[PDB]
């Protein structure tokens, strides 16, 4: 796609702080961009859509490259139509905004510059974010997570795009979305099928695969800390069912791992550790900090501040394993006693090592789920499963919660803040911001 200005491209302005060894932590300037496929999507010589309500332009869009010719991504208002915002060091998404159409969250990239993605290379390094998921009930997850995306957004790969990163192209992760309008400089109108439960979305004959680390997936009720790797490190799309993920048919006929080799302190058995309230270690009603910390065995440590007092990633014990990092033994006892393969047949901690090894784009936002409504985040899943059964419960969400429908009308308001973002070496980051 190319880009138009019927509508300005402005950059929402945000500050992080980029820590090192000597103790010193100094703040950097950057801004984010929201992703190419909540942006208007219209002719290049006029007002007319390319894409409208799920269905493509039949005339405009015959195929994916004379698609991709004619149709242009335009500029967004980020807080009139997105509801997103940014004060200093503060990013807030909030859920649903009204304008002209109904929006429902956003998926933003951090930049370098206005047109192009910063990139972070997290091996032997650590990441801290402070956020507020209050305003997250049942259903919803404000994500924090890092994907193997090139720094302009695919612009010297595919010469068709042209957008690039200052219009938030190049997306791809570990579930190789299918839901993608624009991937490799082309539409994906070949194959599109609308979806049914969803007027505004489909999915395309392609997908956009990448490694994935994420960080944060949370609400109020439940967190999950999950790597996924992939056995091409980078940006890469699939066709079809070859793609596996949430959005094909064979989940696990593809080139990167959807399941991912998770932590949850409530489906390890901590129930009392992260919730809503002062019966909880950690009261998701407050503010809280999250430092991530990746070494170069390739093992990932975990602890969260909250009112200045300091908590590790609690002890779990799932078979032969017992501890609060998450290695190749704690992966290795999760599939045994959980089930699964996937994580291992993608090479695990080794292969996704390579990922962190090189750069990888910062990505925040907030959404519901229309395939499995957040159950396998925040209740029991399947639903037909019980407690009885080793990984179940994921959460106290019943598994009637996160319709889409229901949650967008009746928690308008919900949203999320990530705040005072630091980065650098291990033990780097609870130094003076400067
Ligand atoms: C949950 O984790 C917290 C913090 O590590 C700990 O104090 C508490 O004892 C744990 N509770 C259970 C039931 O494991
Ligand atoms: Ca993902
Ligand atoms: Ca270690």
């Amino acid at each position: 796609q190319s880009a138009c200005t019927l509508q300005s491209e402005t950059h929402p302005p945000l500050t992080w702080q980029k820590c090192s060894s000597g103790g010193t932590c100094t703040q950097q300037t950057g801004s984010v961009v929201i992703d190419a496929n909540w942006r208007w999507t219209h002719a290049t010589n006029s007002s007319t859509n390319c894409y409208d309500g799920n269905t493509w332009s039949s005339t405009l869009c015959p195929d994916n490259e004379t698609c991709a010719k004619n149709c242009c991504l335009d500029g967004a208002a980020y807080a009139s139509t997105y509801g997103v915002t940014t004060s200093g060091n503060s990013l807030s998404i909030d859920f649903v905004t009204q304008s002209a159409q109904k929006n429902v969250g956003a998926r933003l990239y951090l930049m370098a510059s206005d047109t192009t993605y910063q990139e972070f290379t997290l091996l032997g390094n650590e990441f801290s974010f402070d956020v507020d998921v209050s305003q997250l009930p049942c259903g919803l997850n404000g994500a924090l997570y890092f994907v193997s995306m090139d720094a302009d957004g695919g612009v010297s790969k595919y010469p068709t795009n042209t957008a690039g990163a200052k219009y938030g192209t190049g997306y791809c992760d570990s579930q190789c979305p299918r839901d993608l309008k624009f991937i490799n400089g082309q539409a994906n109108v070949e194959g599109w099928e609308p979806s049914s439960n969803n007027a505004n979305t489909g999915i395309g004959g392609h997908g956009s695969c990448c490694s994935e680390m994420n960080i944060w997936e949370a609400n109020s009720i439940s967190e999950a800390l999950t790597p996924h790797p992939c056995t091409t490190v980078g940006q890469e799309i699939c066709e079809g069912d070859g793609c596996g993920g949430t959005y094909s048919d064979n989940r696990y006929g593809g080139t990167c791992d959807p399941d991912g080799c998770d932590w949850n302190p409530y489906r390890l058995g901590n129930t009392s550790f992260y919730g809503p309230g002062s019966s909880f270690t950690l009261d998701t009603t407050k503010k809280l900090t999250v430092v991530t910390q990746f070494e170069t065995s390739g093992a990932i440590n975990r602890y969260y501040v909250q009112n200045g007092v300091t908590f590790q990633q609690p002890n779990a014990e799932l078979g032969s394993y017992s501890g609060n990092e998450l290695n190749d033994d704690y992966c290795t006892a999760e599939e045994a006693e959980f089930g699964g393969s996937s994580f291992s047949d993608k090479g695990g901690l080794t292969q996704f090592k390579k990922a962190t090894s090189g750069g990888m784009v910062l990505v925040m936002s907030l959404w519901d789920d229309y395939y499995a409504n957040m159950l396998w985040l925040d209740s029991t899943y399947p639903t037909n499963e019980t407690s009885s059964t080793p990984g179940a419960v994921r959460g106290s969400c019943s598994t009637s919660s996160g319709v889409p429908a229901q949650v967008e009308s009746q928690s308008p308001n919900a949203k999320v803040t990530f705040s005072n973002i630091k980065f650098g070496p291990i033990g780097s980051t609870g130094n003076p911001s400067g």
